[PDB]
């Protein structure tokens, strides 16, 4: 109940909102059906328009007009956006020339330049090309200001979860928002676009600007505008709080448009009815502009346009149908569209199976426009899995096609020919960034980055501490005309030993055998050197990676590679070895097939054994830096060492040979030189940080041998690529992967041909950021370089795509 019978006289749009069953007359009431009983008339006025005309010039103050043209509505502050243009012979902001703003020109009484988030819904990345015609207040924007040629959404790349990660900097697994549509369990209820449950708190975490901002005693206008307040309504009282006195004015505003992303859904993503739309948000950018530009704010005032996800072609007949794979279709639930996500229809059902479903689901057609997967299995870049409102069984569905449950569900529910909400690497799904004003930097173009990126960037533009996040700060420092924020190293935590000859070969009773016993003064000196870190510069060419938890380990030095090795979990965290262009592949010799060697550094007691593998029926091993690359044959006994070898699943084993015998040397080849880092990663709990070792589920058969979940590799060249790897003057270029440890193929449909059909498929799904790593394997890499640290933070977030242009 509202006891919705007081007044909205001189409170029109006020700032702080009282509390039931008093009535409201803030922006949001219109949601809460709460607004006061004269809302409409007093605070949504629509009288002559928009715009001033030549006979309104001067008038008599008309209370009732939506905005003036009268002399006094500069300091009142409430003019049309058009006014001075109008009325003046001013000129429009998009008709003069751009000038750079190398400082901030304020009026009086501004403590800080103002913020303004002009967010966009559904703008995909290519509208800034080809739509640039119709659109020059936006083409200004981009041209004068920073501009990246497209933005990364997260994954869904639908609408709330991603709106909600530009206000947080989080991950919606972290944030909670993790679809559009939703079932919690703890709580046992749901969230839909359509109802009131959406607003309920409890659905929303984490830290979002405006609270960020509130608590630090910064002022924020609203960031949700009503659905049937007119946009040039919304401008409006932006700019007039804009005029409010110093002690009450908000130092962030936002803005929103619901367009071009509703009319796309209707007419697909370049649809011919998507021109006007268009033209009409260009228009509300030049209605802000002018209004800056009228209250001397336009060189004052930083400014963000910025989409929330693209937008693809999708229709009605590219739906796949569950009950075209299932027999028990009645004994699920689907979330639908363009992601699925399955659970019981039923909690009471002991009876019900996933792995069945998951099986009925897998690799059943041969043109199949979905894969099923359990969410651990997801590629670990979607970081899309640690929360309880996501289901254990996912769909991720091709780009162009829908997943229904049956066709009832469809045509009982072509209305559309637009969606959005796939894998959040399909070019179609791309968004927008520009940033315009005395805090960015002027016509600079930066490279693409992630969404999850700019809650530390809109902290720093307010001079405000951000929650902790998702983000990687000073990674977009780049941006930046002036930066508040210089990010500093972490402090290794735990120190290497570097262990000398300790062990006779003897005192190892680890079940293994090499036909080794094949017996020089001048290579006895140079294979010592070797040893003690001789050729270390040739491999470890960014210094060694930071450890930053507590932990023991050693540093290993062979001729070929270089190893941080693990005495708690008994195998590498990290080996890294360069390959030359020049490089040579040769193969295992036939008396070397099955040797592992001891390693003389290292005590029985911290060494893997070979019985253990021999006992385990499912687990076989491999190597970290792989024999086919050893540089003579006498250095390849260095690769069959026992602290060399690492737990791999037979079925896993045919994916890393192949990158290790094909895919490293033609990275080499194509790069110029690569230096490889590879190692395991432990993640049982599915949360994206490593594991502590009271995590680990899993374990070599009866032994202390710990099971790894994924795979990873970090390759870095030089990003000029005329100059080899190991001596590179200049930035760098990286790409990386996160492989799943998996006893079966499953994921790949095509796994029964030959390594060449699919696996450089599957490593490219698995493709991962530094910084991923990073999270899942405490480690802190590229720690001596030449280059300056918030360029190293750059490329730490690089993700390399594999999408075309
Ligand atoms: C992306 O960035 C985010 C943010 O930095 C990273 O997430 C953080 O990771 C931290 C480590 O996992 C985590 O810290 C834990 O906090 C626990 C309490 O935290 C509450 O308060 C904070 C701060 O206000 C709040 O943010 C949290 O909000 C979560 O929960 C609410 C309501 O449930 C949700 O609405 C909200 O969305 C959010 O949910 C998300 O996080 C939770 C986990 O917290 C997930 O389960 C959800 O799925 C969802 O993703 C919290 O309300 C605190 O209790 C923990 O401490 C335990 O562990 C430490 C180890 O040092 C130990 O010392 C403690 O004693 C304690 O152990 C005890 O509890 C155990 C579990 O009950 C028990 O087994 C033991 O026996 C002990 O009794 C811990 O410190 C932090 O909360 C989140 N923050 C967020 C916002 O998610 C994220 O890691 C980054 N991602 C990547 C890939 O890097
Ligand atoms: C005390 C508390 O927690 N809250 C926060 C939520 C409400 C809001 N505060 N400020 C707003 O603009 C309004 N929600 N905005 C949003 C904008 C985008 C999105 Cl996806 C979701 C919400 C009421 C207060
Ligand atoms: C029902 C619900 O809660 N949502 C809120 C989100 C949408 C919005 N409606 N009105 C808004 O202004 C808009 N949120 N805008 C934002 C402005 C800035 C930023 Cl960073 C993020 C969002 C759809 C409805
Ligand atoms: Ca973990
Ligand atoms: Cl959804
Ligand atoms: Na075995
Ligand atoms: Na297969
Ligand atoms: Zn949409």
């Amino acid at each position: 109940w509202t006891a919705t019978s007081g007044s909205c006289k001189g409170r029109c749009f006020e700032l702080q909102e009282v509390g039931p069953p008093d009535c409201r007359c803030d922006n949001l009431c219109k949601s809460y059906s709460s607004c006061c009983h004269d809302f409409d008339e007093l605070c949504l006025k629509t009288a002559r328009g928009w715009e001033c005309t030549k006979d309104r010039c001067g008038e008599v103050r008309n209370e009732e007009n939506a905005c003036h043209c009268s002399e006094d509505c500069l300091s009142r502050g409430d003019c049309c956006t058009n006014y001075q243009v109008v009325c003046k012979g001013e000129s429009h902001w998009v008709d003069d020339d751009c000038e750079e703003i190398k400082v901030p020109e304020c009026p009086a009484g501004f403590v800080r330049p103002p913020l303004i988030i002009f967010s966009v819904d559904g703008f995909r990345a290519s509208y800034m090309k080809k739509g640039s015609k119709v659109m020059p207040n936006i083409e200004k924007l981009r041209s004068c200001g920073t501009h990246a040629p497209y933005m990364r959404p997260v994954y869904p790349t639908k609408t709330f979860p991603n709106l909600y990660t530009l206000a947080t900097g989080l991950y919606p697994e972290s944030h909670g928002i993790v679809g559009n549509s939703m079932y919690d369990p703890v709580f046992d209820a749901s969230f839909h676009l359509r109802g009131r449950e959406k607003f309920n708190h409890r659905w929303w975490g984490g830290q979002p600007l405006w609270i960020t901002a509130t608590k630090q005693g910064v002022r924020a206008g609203t960031f949700f505008w009503s659905v049937s307040i007119p946009h040039e309504r919304r401008i409006l009282t932006i700019l007039q709080w804009l005029s409010l006195p110093d002690n009450e004015r908000p130092s962030v505003y936002a803005f929103y448009s619901e367009q071009p992303d509703f009319s796309g859904h209707k007419y697909g993503p370049f649809g011919p009815e998507m021109t006007n739309p268009l033209r009409e948000i260009d228009k509300t950018v030049g209605q802000l502009m002018d209004g800056l530009k009228q209250l001397r704010l336009h060189r004052c005032v930083n400014v963000i346009f910025v989409g929330d996800h693209g937008m693809e072609d999708v229709t009605c007949d590219r739906t796949e149908f569950l009950s075209n794979y299932l027999t028990n279709v009645d004994d699920i639930t689907l979330v639908p569209g363009t992601l699925g996500r399955i659970r019981a229809k039923s909690i009471n059902n002991s009876k019900y199976d996933p792995k069945t479903i998951i099986a009925a689901l897998t690799c059943k057609k041969p043109d199949q426009h979905f894969k099923p997967y359990m969410k651990q299995h997801l590629p670990k870049r979607l970081h899309y899995a640690n929360n309880r409102r996501i289901e254990d069984i996912h769909l991720l569905v091709d780009r162009r096609w829908h997943v229904a449950r049956k066709p009832l569900d469809v045509y009982k529910k072509c209305f559309f020919q637009g969606d959005h909400g796939f894998d959040n690497k399909v070019n179609s799904m791309q968004t927008v960034f520009v940033g315009y004003g005395p805090t960015f930097k002027y016509r600079t173009k930066v490279p693409p980055f992630e969404n999850i990126e700019l809650y530390n960037v809109m902290c720093d533009l307010l001079g405000l501490k951000p929650a902790p996040n998702n983000g990687t700060h000073g990674s977009l420092n780049h941006l930046l005309r002036t930066n508040t924020f210089r990010p500093t190293m972490p402090d290794e935590v735990s120190r290497p030993n570097y262990p000398g000859i300790m062990y006779l070969q003897s005192e190892f009773d680890l079940g293994c055998t090499c036909d080794d016993k094949v017996e020089n003064k001048l290579e006895e000196l140079n294979k010592r050197l070797h040893t003690k870190g001789s050729t270390k510069e040739r491999h470890l060419l960014y210094g060694r990676p930071a450890v930053l938890y507590r932990t023991s380990y050693d540093i290993l030095y062979h001729t070929d590679f270089e190893s941080g090795y693990s005495e708690i979990f008994l195998m590498p965290l990290w080996t890294s070895y360069t390959i030359s262009k020049q490089a040579e592949v040769s193969s295992i010799p036939e008396h070397l097939t099955n040797c592992v060697r001891p390693d003389v550094r290292v005590s029985p007691g911290f060494s893997q054994n070979c019985l253990a593998y021999k006992n385990d029926k499912q687990m076989s091993y491999g190597f970290l830096f792989p024999p086919y690359l050893s540089s003579s044959p006498e250095a390849k006994y260095d690769a069959f060492l026992v602290t060399n070898m690492v737990p791999m699943y037979p079925a896993f084993k045919r994916v890393w040979a192949y990158f290790q015998r094909v895919l490293v040397k033609k990275y080499a080849s194509e790069r110029n030189g690569v230096n490889v880092i590879s190692g395991p990663i432990f993640d049982y709990n599915y949360d994206g940080l490593r594991d502590t070792e009271d995590e680990i589920k899993q374990y070599v058969e009866g032994s202390s041998i710990p099971v790894p979940t994924h795979y990873y590799s970090i390759i870095t060249s030089c990003l000029d690529f005329t100059q080899p790897a190991d001596k590179c003057d200049g930035p760098l270029s990286v790409s990386s992967f996160i492989l799943p440890h998996r006893p079966d193929n499953d994921e790949s449909c095509n796994s029964s041909e030959d390594e060449s059909k699919w696996v450089e498929e599957l490593m490219k799904m698995h493709t991962a950021r530094v910084r991923d790593i990073e999270h899942l394997t405490g480690l802190d890499f590229y720690r001596k370089t030449s280059r300056s640290y918030s360029e190293i933070l750059t490329l730490k977030t690089y993700l390399h795509t594999y999408e075309s242009e």
